[PDB]
């Protein structure tokens, strides 16, 4: 009797995700709900999909009474007494009750529905291609110059061909050899950085430990990649005794310094940053670190060890203290150049590129919805018993629901 | 005696050469030294070249013909010498290598349609969405996102399984492709075209199959003289006589094919009088959750290089790294960009250079038989009593 709807997104060109893939709404009817499918050439999966599951699709969308997207409307689009759920007073006036994905939490307060290790998958394909463009203006042609945007593939595995396919033009020596061996820091605990793994182990790959970093920078082997996994352990100490104590550094960060700028940077040509950076926390490099990292034929050396940053988390303007502004899927890399200074959609000149995306997620609008849409399932049947006319406190909503409701009620 | 192959400093895309390893193979095989230039840039590795019977060295000097792509910077030019590049020193230029008959004989061939149609079905994948549509286009990327023809080719075949599983939507309607000229550079365009679910038609046919053409397929012409100029006098066409005189002609594309065309592939060599096929007028005119196309014009694809003066609107060049202009409703070019209104415009000089090996393959093959005669150029000695084929004489500049 009670009625799903998703809606159609409205709010920028290239959210091509839904927050239920066609599975989820073959499951919602087996239950016996009513699933509303608003129509939307926008979406990468075909409206007859959700068709084929059971959902009937239609404009109006005036009879449910959960109504499911991904980002926000303008607020003109609000229609009063109904539950609206997106990736997130004035509209309070009414009888809307908001829910915010982001705020549904466990006991531990650890999140629940997320895109998983998506970002992680389209951050690592998006600078390998931006290393591509980077050699070449420095004047390498290389097999990175064989990797697209991760938005130019049909999904992870066609991505994952393309890796593989440059990875044997590595293997096979192709790489000029004046730019020396290359080397990947991976940088934090999520399924967000085992996303970036996984495309890195499609390459003619190498792990070593952190310390072996300053070895292989000058001595690997020119037909592979080496990687190196940096946990606390490896780059934190006290400022008193150089010493880490993990149960300490949880609560008392401020007594430690980082020497990832001195022990692991220097010898590094790409770092994937997967850190959620605290008020209270060392970063990981400082704009003075950034100075001393510049300072220093037709095959030429690069300038300087480091070329690339990307960010694969939120964290943009914490860890890295020079990395202040977000780039776009339209516009991905930037340059920090010799003179402390950003210059966007730009791959030439002195300094490092960085990459900062936002919405990583939607180059890969597929996996990313059916990988949400089953950390959303769980919790649907809740959401649709929802009533916006009676007050919260009488609502059957388990604590991940409730606590993520950020309307007065 | 000595043959140098120098590297290129022009340009950071400058990624071809003027000779393949094959040739250097074919060049030491006669006996002759071949000098090559390091280069991280060529995208052709140096191994590869001195596999073929090349020495890899810094120090060119002893070379009296010296080969590249693009001219050096004057103060680059050693004296006493000849040089050969694509524009008491001796300078050739291939683009002046021409038969008895007058046609070009060194040249890239078939490979700028290729690069150009892959770049235009990227482009459309993008503005399309920029209007709301995910298309199978977004799954195609750049010409030079590829290693090859061949991992473009299996690209364009997916996306090609994915329109022919009906995952086109249906607001859009038929898509259709014009191609225009008669070069191999035209070719090379529907070479890749032929790797989607296609069918060719009359151009008179377009009329229909823009409107009720079936969406699990792509619609093709290929249009000839005959088939839109006509005299101004009694709309006639005698090709004898358009030859002598175009002044006497028109076109009818702008009311007769325009208005049913998605995607313009335009190969035409436009001279200085000769019809255009559109004007700022007919541009006026065709600009006028699941909505249809603002109207049927999407895409123009220029693939003979601003030599096509064919559409009056397209004056500026695009580049590969900002591949795509916009022509708005308010008659304004918009570099660099997909969104808005109006028309997507690609029109790039150096298309080949996306593809720089097989350019490189294609570019050695039709300069080889002529190496031999430019080994044996003497700067120091008169034109008149060099050796050379008429091909070779008539392109010294």
């Amino acid at each position: 009797k009670a009625v799903l709807a998703v809606r159609r997104e409205d709010v920028n060109a290239w959210e091509r995700r839904a927050p239920l893939a066609p599975k989820h709404i073959k499951g919602i009817t087996n239950l016996g709900y009513k699933v509303l499918i608003q129509p939307s050439n926008r979406r990468a999966i075909h409206d007859k999909d959700y068709v084929k599951a059971g959902g009937i699709l239609q404009e109006d969308i005036s009879e449910a009474c959960l109504i499911l997207g991904v980002k926000r409307p303008p607020e003109e689009k609000l229609m009063s007494r109904k539950t609206y759920a997106f990736f997130s007073d004035e509209i309070l006036k009414q009888e809307i009750r908001l829910i915010d994905y982001e705020k549904m939490v466990d006991h531990r307060g650890v999140r629940v529905v997320a895109f998983g290790q998506w970002a992680g998958v389209a951050g690592m394909i998006n600078i390998l291609h931006g290393m591509g463009l980077r050699l070449l203006a420095l004047g390498h042609h290389t097999p990175f110059m064989h990797i697209g945007m991760a938005h130019n593939y049909r999904n992870s595995s066609q991505a994952v061909q393309a890796v593989r396919d440059a990875g044997y033009e590595i293997s096979l020596g192709l790489m000029p050899k004046s730019i020396g061996p290359l080397t990947f820091v991976f940088t934090g605990t999520g399924n967000v950085s085992k996303g970036a793994q996984a495309i890195f182990n499609e390459l003619p790959c190498e792990y070593v430990e952190p310390h072996e970093l300053k070895e292989v920078s000058q001595t690997g082997d020119l037909r592979k990649v080496y990687g190196t996994v940096l946990s606390r352990h490896h780059h934190l100490v006290r400022k008193t005794d150089a010493v880490y104590d993990p149960a300490e550094y949880d609560k008392h960060p401020e007594r430690y310094i980082s020497r990832f700028n001195t022990d692991i940077a220097p010898y590094t040509t790409c770092l994937i940053n997967g850190i959620y950076w605290e008020q209270n926390t060392p970063r990981l490099l400082t704009r003075q670190d950034a100075q001393s990292l510049l300072a220093p034929e037709g095959c030429p050396a690069l300038p300087h060890k480091l070329v690339a940053i990307c960010d694969i988390s939120a964290d943009t303007g914490g860890s890295i203290e020079f990395m202040t502004e977000c780039t776009t899927i339209e516009h991905p890399f930037c340059m920090y150049d010799a003179d402390q200074h950003i210059i966007h959609d730009s791959v030439e000149g002195s300094g490092i590129l960085m990459c900062s995306i936002d919405n990583l997620p939607a180059q890969l609008p597929i996996e990313a919805t059916e990988c949400f849409g089953d950390m959303l399932y769980p919790y649907v049947e809740e959401m649709i018993l929802s009533d916006a006319t009676q007050p919260l406190e009488s609502q059957n909503f388990s604590p991940v629901v409730r606590d993520a409701v950020i309307t007065s009620n």
